[PDB]
């Protein structure tokens, strides 16, 4: 299979180096035939001539056209014809494309900013990570000393740590008693041990978290320190370090360096992206954080040196776990996209719909647009109407069919012939009109962006039916990720539409989604309630709650298929209604804001979860015993009083002072803590002496963190927690967010 593509400069001339793993080896492929080349549309074809004289100079060379040849392709639908001119060395397109722009007989040029080696995989019809060759794996991760003012990489890398199939182990230059250290004499001996073990392994993908920015950047300043060949690539070269916007990525050739920080940056959201967060996020298992500060303090005193090799065991061991399970996405979404592993895995959403489309673009003789210019840009910060949200019945309802769209955008982009080419194109014999924004699309034609769109959600379709059939666990999870994978990237085509940098960007085309969308979420939920009597309690989007108060669980779901089977005959094209759920009971708070519960007893939460850390278990025990007599038992005033008699033991000093304890780590150094927070003001009055934070708010005068002291130095008989407190700021917060909807203010509990 194909890892990836790059080029080197060979007597002036690009040369394609082409790495595979066929049958667990290592080869590299050379191309010397590909030439580079850009579009140039002429007004006149006598004008050919003086394009082909066309000079540049990049450095003392002087920059030729090499030859030009006439071409057919379409461009907006309609047929066009330009001229492809080659080039012998793909930097001589921006240092000529200037020239022949400027030229008056040329209109404009289109395709010069495409990478020689992204290019060369769209025109072979090569697509990486095809087949089921197995790639072997290693993480690393390395542990530095660090000093408050000193420079990047002033002081050594103490431990390399390194995990793969085979376990987990740590390269140190210091005397530790643990079965998985390997111990070294000197920091560059320990470089040197790392460097052998990449190279005996020849592991196919190197994994790190924060690689891009840290690790590799933290070796390399160590090597040149220490006079150290840092030969991590399989042809002997040392780690290529390139500028992504205002951050760093890193190459290592012959492999493939997989960060797995730009990764989990977009998959998931979360507050922080420390490797701590990430995997208890991910696995659901704890992983304790050993600080810059510990680490020099037990190297320089020799003493805890177990817990800092153990934490760097850790680091490796998690990284290779989140790696195990990231990757095997990433593959399949690189071979969706058609572009490397290294390239689709440090790339947004946008980017990876335009690599498709210009893929595309090229096996259907399309022609892709240009980039928007700095002047065109700015124009395109053009805001839009968006989705549908209506106005929620608030309150408490029984027996709820939760009904959505299956992929309404995509479907609606389809049947529309949605499409910068369809766009008030004249001459049509037929056109749909997009509501309130009244953008024409032509229908006589496919367009190219919905002609591909269907073809990927019937490509979908035939993987799905070949999962039912497929009994090999491994190739299913396979099909499964492609699978996934395309319903991604069909459900991106409308963002891309709205962005601002994309080629085939309209604004018309994206309002005019969401105008449709607005539309039949609307028309669908006025046909339930008309003519089959439903009460939609709520409604977001692409799917609505709906119920009959007055009707038995039974009755609901056969008057939702019925309606199911009534507007799926109404709606046109490839607009669906689907099935997705029946919920017992449901809350609605307000917009954004619900909670329902399945037959099963499952209860879902969209809005004010709560379930952090940072908030005291009482608040968060009330609030679980709150939405158990809502979704369980149905009960809204057993609800109401749980508040009052949890009020009123606080009030009367009758709740044990450990459910009340606010535990929080300091992270950074005092100084930059400048939000006066609890934990930082209790923190600063143990520093302020002598030598996470677990606290607790007593009752007192001046601000939370005045009064806030250490649960280690609180006693119920000499002291007194803030019962105002807890009541006001922690319980009824947490509580009143899911009682607001039934009137219940702050005041009634
Ligand atoms: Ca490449
Ligand atoms: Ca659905
Ligand atoms: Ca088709
Ligand atoms: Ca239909």
């Amino acid at each position: 299979m194909i890892l990836d593509t790059d080029y080197i400069t060979e007597d002036g001339k690009p040369v394609i180096r082409i790495f595979k793993k066929e049958n667990g080896e290592f080869k590299i492929d050379y191309d010397r035939n590909f030439e580079p080349y850009i579009y140039a549309l002429l007004k006149d074809d006598s004008a050919i001539e003086d394009v082909k004289k066309i000079t540049a100079e990049r450095h003392g060379t002087t920059v030729r056209v090499v030859r030009a040849e006439k071409v057919k392709k379409k461009f907006l639908g309609r047929p066009i014809e330009v001229w492809k001119l080659y080039f012998t060395h793909p930097q001589d397109q921006p240092a000529i494309r200037d020239k022949i722009k400027e030229h008056p007989a040329v209109v404009d040029i289109y395709e010069y900013d495409i990478p020689f080696a992204k290019r060369y995989l769209i025109d072979k019809g090569l697509i990486p990570m095809e087949g089921d060759e197995e790639l072997k794996m290693l993480a690393f991760a390395i542990a530095t000393l660090y000093h408050e003012g000193e420079e990047f990489a002033e002081g050594p890398i103490l431990m390399i740590s390194y995990a793969d199939e085979e376990g987990a182990r740590v390269i140190t230059w210091k005397n530790i008693d643990l079965p998985y250290v390997d111990v070294v004499s000197t920091e560059k001996e320990m470089i040197k041990r790392f460097l052998k073990v990449v190279k005996e392994k020849d592991p196919d993908v190197l994994i790190t978290y924060n690689g891009d920015n840290f690790d590799f950047a933290y070796l390399k300043k160590r090597s040149e320190k220490l006079g150290v060949k840092f030969i991590l690539g399989r042809e002997g070269s040392e780690p290529k370090i390139q500028r992504m916007g205002d951050r760093f990525a890193v190459e290592v050739k012959g492999r493939i360096h997989f960060d797995l920080y730009p990764v989990i940056r977009r998959t998931i959201n979360l507050p922080t992206y420390t490797l701590e967060a990430v995997y208890e996020a991910i696995f659901g298992q704890p992983k304790e954080k050993v600080y810059a500060e510990e680490i020099a303090q037990a190297w320089e005193t020799g003493e805890g040196l177990e817990r800092v090799a153990r934490y760097s065991m850790e680091d490796a061991k998690v990284t290779y776990e989140l790696g195990k399970e990231f990757f095997p996405m990433e593959a399949q979404l690189s071979r969706l996209v058609g572009q490397s592993l290294w390239d689709v895995s440090r790339s947004s959403t946008g980017n990876l719909v335009e690599w498709f489309l210009l893929r595309k673009a090229y096996e259907r003789n399309e022609l892709a647009p240009n980039k928007p210019d700095e002047r065109e840009l700015a124009r395109r910060r053009e805001s839009y109407a968006g989705g549908y949200v209506k106005e929620p019945e608030r309150g408490l309802w029984e027996n709820i069919v939760y009904l959505d769209f299956r992929s309404l955008y995509p479907s609606i982009i389809i049947t529309h012939n949605v499409s910068p080419d369809t766009l008030n194109r004249e001459g049509c014999e037929e056109y749909d009109v997009a509501p309130q924004v009244g953008h024409k699309f032509c229908k006589d034609f496919p367009g190219f962006i919905p002609s591909l769109l269907g073809d990927l959600l019937e490509e979908r379709q035939k993987v799905k039916k070949k999962m039912k059939a497929t009994i090999d666990p491994i190739e299913k999870k396979l099909l499964d990720y492609r699978q996934r994978l395309i319903k991604i990237l069909a459900n991106s085509f409308y963002g891309y539409y709205g962005y601002a940098k994309a080629r085939w960007y309209c604004k018309e085309c994206a309002e005019s989604v969401t105008a449709w969308g607005r539309q039949y979420i609307e028309t669908t939920i006025r046909e339930i309630e008309e003519k089959f009597g439903f009460k939609v309690l709520y409604a977001d989007t692409d799917g609505f709650f709906a119920t009959i108060p007055g009707a038995d669980a039974e009755t609901v779901k056969k008057k939702a298929k019925e309606f199911l089977d009534y507007i799926n005959a109404k709606l046109p094209g490839l607009l669906e209604l689907e099935y997705e759920g029946f919920y017992k009971r449901g809350f609605f708070a307000t917009k954004k804001k619900y909670a329902v519960i399945d037959e099963e007893d499952k209860i879902t939460t969209r809005g004010l979860k709560m379930v952090r850390r940072d908030w005291s278990e009482i608040a968060k025990e009330t609030q679980a015993r709150v939405l158990e007599a809502i979704l369980k038992h149905g009960d809204v005033e057993e609800a109401v009083r749980i508040v009052k008699e949890v009020t009123e033991k606080l009030s009367k000093y009758e709740v044990p002072p450990e459910q009340l304890v606010i535990y929080q780590p300091i992270t950074k150094q005092l100084h930059d803590y400048r939000a006066r927070g609890p934990h930082v003001s209790v923190a600063k009055r143990l520093a302020a002496r002598g030598i996470v934070i677990s606290y607790i708010v007593p009752k007192g005068s001046g601000r939370i963190g005045d009064r806030a002291i250490p649960f280690d130095e609180f006693d119920p008989a000499k002291h007194k927690y803030d019962a105002g407190y807890y009541i006001e700021n922690q319980v009824l917060p947490a509580v009143e967010r899911i009682l607001r909807a039934f009137g219940y203010r702050k005041e009634d509990l």
